[PDB]
């Protein structure tokens, strides 16, 4: 390349790999950003164990992470308290027209996304990235979302100045030299990340955790295939594959190309006859997602295995099977509530080779958090996530409520044998679910594809917040159009449309007590779904959909289960529910609401009116 000085070629700053061996477009991406961001060094990641182990020990030496002496190769990062979670208010999508990104709400701001103009984005970008990596290494992370070379996989390149992001991306994606080799001269998502703390530091570094809260901005430009993220070192903000690529960018590509990218676990369930089916399930926060993908089933002869626990990419094959892959390579799970008693499979997964963030440390070098349900031997003390002595009597929690384990998926004891099959697994049922203290039975089945898409659209995360499809924070484009996209699946000839169900593990009795044991007992609900997919006459028709019959659930060993109240459907509850859904869809979706969803709303209102 022609120059009159030497301010274009950055080969002199490469400390691992070679710019010369990068595909052309990857090199442009790296060098273009090296010019802008002004890193001291460029490290092209190879993904090797040597690379990983050395960068962990470097982070260790610098106080960025601590080694957890109780376990095999586990680490602990404690963050600046300002930078502890994915931050929705700083998360935006850039498109030429606002309406393409979010519907225009009748009043107030959209609850369904956050648009930024191209103009406002360029100003924000120019106020942040020039010189932002001064004095730091720029790491180049070539990564595959999905099994390497799968027809359903997509490749990205993440540039970052954070070793924490490199280590975590090694776990959460497939990364390294082999990905560059598979990429060749193909397309890839451009992902640019900086903690936004150029050296020399302008402000106090807190807890050895670089971040810039005031300038935090996580941007998506689907038309340019770019993700650009500044100022947070944390999770969904900095590990660009998980939410930014896997859901926001991918859902727009899926709309463009005819497939689905969804916030769903994927599981394999085997009945006592050895017959196996895969299901996908979308749950919004606090609704029981964790407990399901790694269920230890109580019913004898049943098996449950985990393909993934957070994101699903699903595309109809030539025979019309809805094929799904987990595009992730590891679990990025919320730590508190992970009970040694209640979730043995998650506990087994995280015993080695795990990076923990903002959990408590025990004096024997172990981990601790609210809801772990493991008493500590007398004498053993606890240091909180804020690096303070902590006692069970104290006011504040020992782990931050959003603290995390970041763990290799291949370590889950019930990881599914097909969790990396390149063609994906055939999905026969899709489950929606939420935390609903009242009115909503344990399980029901949608009357049709269109009814099912309406059921997804009506989901709540808890009591009162709407979280349609569990995708509220993650829509890559206009939600109305996303409903139209789901509905359009019914018109693909030969499509084998999954049965859709809605579950509620969290119905409470008169006194705020759960009416359903849940956890491994949910295997009894799964058996019902399995039989329904096989065409069994085990359902009774109600205004809201099909429910299990009189005596259809296996309740052996649960003693006295209040079936009538668990499956109770109140005309007064459902009348209010339908009015609530109508108002929500009118306000948030309005002119973008598909006809068929309006039709399902009218149908439900009419069925309830005849009660
Ligand atoms: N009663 C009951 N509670 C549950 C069940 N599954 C999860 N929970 C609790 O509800 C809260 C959310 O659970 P979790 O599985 O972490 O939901 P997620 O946030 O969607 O992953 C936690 O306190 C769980 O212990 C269940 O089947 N029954
Ligand atoms: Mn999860
Ligand atoms: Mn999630
Ligand atoms: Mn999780
Ligand atoms: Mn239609
Ligand atoms: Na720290």
């Amino acid at each position: 390349p022609p120059q009159l000085h030497n301010g274009l070629d950055f080969s002199a700053k490469v400390i691992q790999g070679s710019l010369d061996s990068l595909p052309q477009e990857v090199r442009k991406f790296v060098e273009g950003n090296a010019q802008l961001c002004q890193p001291e060094y460029i490290h092209i990641c190879d993904g090797s164990e040597e690379e990983y182990g050395r960068l962990l020990a470097h982070m260790q030496e610098e106080g960025v992470i601590r080694k957890l002496k109780k376990y095999d190769n586990c680490w602990l990062a404690l963050t600046d308290p300002r930078d502890v979670a994915r931050i929705e208010s700083k998360t935006v999508i850039i498109t030429q027209e606002q309406r393409d990104t979010v519907p225009i709400p009748k009043s107030g701001q959209s609850q369904l996304g956050r648009w930024m103009s191209e103009e406002d984005f360029e100003k924000a970008f120019n106020a942040r990235f020039p010189g932002c990596m001064k004095g730091r290494t720029m790491y180049v992370i070539p990564f595959s979302m999905g099994p390497l070379g799968s027809p359903l996989a997509k490749i990205g390149i993440e540039l970052t100045d954070s070793p924490y992001v490199v280590a975590s991306m090694r776990i959460m994606t497939r990364m390294g030299t082999s990905v560059l080799e598979a990429l060749g001269d193909g397309e890839f998502i451009k992902c640019l990340h900086s903690v936004g703390c150029p050296l020399p530091l302008k402000k106090p570094l807190v807890n050895n955790w670089a971040c810039n809260p005031e300038l935090t901005l996580i941007a998506h430009l689907p038309d340019r295939r770019e993700i650009i993220s500044f100022g947070s070192g944390y999770g969904g903000n900095s590990l660009l594959g998980k939410k930014c690529f896997a859901l926001r960018i991918a859902s727009r590509l899926a709309k463009e190309e005819g497939w689905l990218a969804e916030h769903m676990l994927i599981l394999g369930i085997t009945n006592p006859e050895g017959k196996k089916k895969y299901l996908a399930a979308a749950f919004p926060s606090a609704c029981g997602k964790t407990n399901l993908a790694m269920m230890n089933p109580t019913l004898p002869g049943w098996k449950v295995e985990c393909v993934g626990d957070d994101i699903a990419w699903m595309k109809f094959d030539a025979q019309g099977n809805l094929r799904a892959i987990n595009p992730e390579n590891g679990f990025f799970g919320v730590a508190p509530g992970t009970s040694v008693k209640t979730n043995p499979n998650a506990i087994k997964t995280i015993q080695k080779n795990t990076i923990f963030t903002n959990v408590a440390e025990t004096s024997d070098g172990g981990v601790y958090w609210e809801g772990i349900d493991e008493p500590l031997a007398p004498g053993v003390t606890i240091t909180s996530w804020k690096n303070k002595e902590w006692r069970p009597q104290d006011e504040e929690p020992c782990a931050h409520p959003n603290s995390r384990f970041c763990t290799p998926a291949s370590q889950c004891p019930i990881i599914d044998p097909a969790w990396e099959s390149p063609e994906g697994v055939p999905i026969e049922g899709i489950i929606f679910g939420g935390r609903r203290p009242a009115g909503v039975p344990l399980v029901y089945e949608a009357l049709s594809w269109q009814h099912g898409v309406f059921v997804g659209a009506a989901m709540r995360s808890e009591g009162i917040m709407h979280d349609p499809f569990a995708m509220r924070p993650f829509f890559g484009y206009n939600f109305g159009k996303y409903l139209a996209h789901w509905l359009s699946m019914a018109h693909r000839p030969a499509a084998k449309l999954p049965k859709i169900f809605h579950v509620n593990w969290f119905r409470k009795d008169k006194n705020g007590k759960f009416l359903w044991p849940g956890f491994g007992e949910n295997s009894r609900v799964l058996e019902w779904m399995f039989g329904r997919i096989e065409g069994e006459d085990s359902a009774k028709l109600t205004p809201i959909g099909y429910v299990p019959k009189e005596d259809a659930l296996n309740l052996k060993g649960l003693g006295d289960v209040n079936v009538e109240e668990l499956f109770g459907i109140s005309k007064e509850f459902w009348e209010k529910e339908v009015e609530e859904i109508d108002k929500y869809l009118e306000d948030q979706v309005n002119a973008d609401l598909p006809y068929e969803i309006e039709r399902e709303l009218r149908a439900l209102k009419q069925r309830i009116s005849q009660m």
